[PDB]
C-alpha cells in the first residue's frame, strides 16, 4: 500500500483514473522508443499490464504486451524501448507522503531526479509520459500501482 507490486505482472500504472499503456513498435526502420499513452482504453493484450522489479538501487518497469521497457529518452520524454539498457531503464520510485502516491523519477545522485508527468501533448491527445521537474502538489506527477485480485479482477 505504500508498497511497490513487485513480480506482479498484472499491475497497471495510474495517474487518476487513467492508466498507463505501451504497444510495439510497427516501423520499419530502427525505433528510438514507442509512446507510454495514459488513458482509460487499452489498446492491444496485456498493453496495460506492467511488471515491476527491482534493478540495483532501483527498479526497471516492463511491459507485459509490449515486450518494452519504460526508459528515459534523450528528449526528457518516457518511452517503452525493446532492449534493456541499465543506463536508462533504472527509476527511482519514491513515496509521495500521501495515500498510495509514488513519483516515478530519474536516478540522479544527490535527489532532484525529473519525473513522470503525465500531460496531454496537444488538445487532441494523446496524454503521454513527459519528464519535469518534481512539483510535489503536482497531481500529473502522481502514480500509483493497481494491483489485479485488489483493486481490480
Amino acid at each position: 500500500a505504500r508498497k511497490i507490486p513487485l513480480d506482479l505482472p498484472g499491475t497497471r500504472i495510474l495517474n487518476g483514473a487513467n492508466w498507463a499503456n505501451n504497444s510495439a513498435t510497427e516501423n520499419l526502420a530502427t525505433n528510438s522508443g514507442t509512446l507510454i499513452i495514459f488513458d482509460q482504453s487499452t489498446p492491444g493484450q496485456d498493453a496495460d499490464r506492467w511488471l515491476i522489479h527491482n534493478y540495483l538501487d532501483g527498479y526497471k518497469i516492463f511491459n507485459m504486451g509490449s515486450n518494452n521497457w519504460a526508459s528515459v529518452s534523450r528528449g526528457n520524454t518516457v518511452l517503452g524501448v525493446s532492449e534493456f539498457d541499465g543506463q536508462t531503464c533504472k527509476w527511482s520510485i519514491e513515496y509521495s507522503g500521501n495515500g498510495e502516491e509514488f513519483w516515478i523519477r530519474v536516478p540522479r545522485e544527490g535527489g532532484g531526479g525529473a519525473v513522470w508527468t503525465i500531460k496531454p501533448a496537444s488538445s487532441q491527445g494523446p496524454t503521454t509520459v513527459f519528464l519535469d521537474l518534481l512539483k510535489e502538489t503536482d497531481p500529473n506527477q502522481r502514480i500509483k500501482f493497481a494491483v489485479e485480485n485488489l483493486y481490480f479482477q
